[PDB]
């Protein structure tokens, strides 16, 4: 009954944690325990190349080991890690990710911006006031997603390389008096520069509201708060909701841009950003001037939010669409999301299986379904007679080298139909956890078509460990239906 759920997300300037427990009633709301935050820096940590650097790999390693520990200490147990910018972008990223699921257990799987920019989106939601017409930015260390849309979910999402490390290192400031006005005026060129043709899309119209999210604006808005005589946020209860306006922020940039980088860590508010601050305001003032915007509103809510969301969404309404099968499943504490989306990529791989000719016989889909939510049950290896629960039970468990040998007692041999059943389902379901080895709940199946005497399977939304996991798992498939090639 007591279900909690950890998200994380590995950005550029930091990571983050969130864990959670899950609402009654299969409604997509959760209950906050507790919140990390990990300066991990990673866009400090790439070389000359992109790379992230070994440097890089032992704070992202040593981050996702808190993570763990703290989402184990409050009953998650499982986390789920997405990445944007520095590993995204970064040539060895797949490495770093493989490798730093081999250390900790947890794989740090990239994200297409305008993903991040959907999944923020949904944060924002939880936290503030949307309304019809909303455009919201986020900055982050290494991109800066635009997204406009209306009182539940993104519409449109741009991502441009305008993050505030990426801006620091790209406009590096010089000596003079006028260092840090060059260095403003020159990031507020480039954002212009690479928004211009996209503009529109975000443009302010009559009742267009704006938002900011992550931890440069949060700064930006406790600053702003604290020149109109307030106290720190942090001794208030944080940001989430404050308003300033475009007149606010370019008064602070002023300041900022006169400010030596040293003595901008000693603005109130700033203290945990100096090093970037300076072309990060810039970037926020230049974008939404851009866009025409006067007023913003502020939210402590972002990407892991809408993780939490996201994951709620598909695994409440999944059991919706067996219901009792992922509730049986929770009474032998398993992952719940990991069970869903693998039964789910079983229902599609068998149904396409099905119209492209392969014959099987009428509970096959139910079966599957059962044996995939239980899987993973460390005990276990409802309308279902007992004959049927057997079979569901040896396609959870099937392996070439059984624990029983077939000479040795208690081996259970079905009749050889039946046998045959459990080999075909077993090579879907293995299929089926290879696609989400990296447990991101993002797998789908596009096509899936005969080729010659195999198969082609197109799928997308997969990180290079579930494709991966599909080559390491799929022998069994090519046993029984053939030789499986997968895309994209
Ligand atoms: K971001
Ligand atoms: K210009």
């Amino acid at each position: 009954s007591h279900m909690r759920v950890a998200v994380a997300d590995v950005g550029t300037n930091s990571s983050h944690l969130l864990i959670a427990e899950a609402l009654p009633g299969d409604a997509g709301g959760f209950r906050v325990i507790d919140t990390l935050k990990d300066r991990t820096r990673l866009g400090e940590c790439l070389d000359t190349r992109g790379e992230l650097t070994p440097e890089g790999e032992e704070r992202l390693a040593s981050a996702l080991t808190r993570f763990r520990e703290l989402a184990a200490s409050a009953g998650a147990g499982d986390v789920r890690v997405y990445a944007t910018s520095a590993l995204r972008e970064a040539p060895n990223g797949a490495e770093v990710a493989e490798r730093v699921r081999q250390r900790t257990g947890l794989y740090p799987a990239v994200i297409s911006g305008v993903r991040e920019g959907e999944l923020t989106y949904l944060g924002v939601r939880e936290a503030v006031e949307l309304g019809p017409d909303n455009v919201l930015l986020d900055l982050g260390g290494g991109s800066l997603e635009f997204v406009r849309g209306a009182e539940e979910r993104a519409a449109d999402v741009l991502s441009l390389p305008l993050g505030a490390i990426r801006m620091t290192r790209a406009f590096p400031e010089g000596d003079g008096k006028n260092a840090g006005r060059d260095v403003a005026d020159a990031v507020a060129r480039q954002v212009r520069e690479l928004l211009r043709p996209h503009a529109g899309r975000f443009a302010a119209r009559p009742g267009t509201q704006f938002f900011l999210s992550s931890g440069t604006a949060e700064a930006a808005a406790d600053a702003i708060a604290q020149r109109r005589g307030g106290r720190p946020a942090e001794a208030a209860g944080g940001v989430n909701g404050e308003r300033f306006t475009l007149t606010e922020l370019a008064d602070l940039l002023a300041h900022v841009a006169r400010l030596r980088p040293a003595q901008r860590a000693r603005v109130p508010g700033l203290e945990r950003r100096g090093d970037t601050i300076l072309a990060a305001l810039s970037v926020l003032h230049a974008a939404l001037d851009a866009l025409g915007a006067r007023e913003v509103t502020v939210s402590e809510g972002a990407l892991r939010e809408g993780m939490l969301i996201e994951e709620l969404a598909q695994v409440q309404t999944f059991s919706l669409a067996q219901r009792s099968v992922l509730a049986t499943a929770g009474r032998f504490g398993v992952n719940l999301s990991h069970a869903g989306q693998v039964a789910e990529l079983s229902r599609e791989l068998f149904d396409r299986l099905l119209a492209a000719g392969e014959t099987f016989p009428p509970p096959a889909r139910s079966l599957l379904t059962a044996a995939a939510v239980l899987h993973e049950a460390g005990q276990i290896v409802r309308g279902f007679g007992p004959q049927d629960i057997e079979l569901i039970a040896q396609i959870a468990r099937y392996h070439r080298k059984s624990l029983p040998k077939p000479s040795h007692p208690d081996y259970v041999a079905l009749a050889p139909a039946d046998r045959a059943l459990v080999a075909r389902l077993a090579g879907i379901l293995r299929v089926a956890d290879g696609l989400d080895r990296a447990h991101t709940g993002l797998a789908r199946v596009d096509d899936l078509r005969r080729q010659g005497q195999g198969w082609q399977l197109r799928v997308s939304g997969v990180t290079p460990l579930d494709l991966a996991g599909v080559g390491e798992k799929g022998d069994l498939w090519a046993r029984e239906f053939g030789p499986l090639s997968v895309q994209n």
